[PDB]
């Protein structure tokens, strides 16, 4: 479902919307050993022949990398070369592990081109259920 969010530094890209499922309010729960599936819609204002994602938990203000299944955003439903002012959907999932202590995380998701500046950045507060 679309969610609310914090922009935490889009620089050549426009969020349009973040969907993450299972989360039709927030803050998201969801268990160990089950993954969220997110949607991201944003238009481009640059051309990059690549893209990189990056996610990190920041517990207690502490930020935490995330593993993500796949970091290459072009092989995550954007068709590249990514050009200027077209619009894309970044879908990827995103496991709760447990190695996530289960209470209030907040989500940092971004999204990277060729010269690492941000597409999007977009921070979102879950709950991590045992
Ligand atoms: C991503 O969201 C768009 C709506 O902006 C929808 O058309 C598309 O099917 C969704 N993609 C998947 C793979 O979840």
């Amino acid at each position: 479902e679309p969610v609310k969010f914090k922009d935490c530094g889009s620089w050549v890209g426009v969020i349009k919307e973040v969907n993450v499922s299972p989360c039709p309010t927030q803050p998201c729960k969801l268990h160990r050993g089950q993954s969220y599936s997110v949607n991201v819609t944003f238009t481009s204002n640059t051309q990059s022949q690549s893209s990189k994602a990056v996610v990190h938990g920041i517990v207690m203000g502490i930020p935490v990398p995330f593993p993500i299944p796949e970091s290459d955003g072009c092989k995550s439903g954007i068709r590249c070369p990514i050009e200027k002012d077209k619009t894309y959907n970044y879908v990827n999932k995103l496991p709760v592990k447990n190695e996530y202590p289960s209470i209030k995380v907040v989500v940092e998701w971004e999204l990277t081109d060729d010269k690492n500046q941000r597409f999007f950045c977009w921070q979102i507060p879950i709950e991590v259920e045992a």
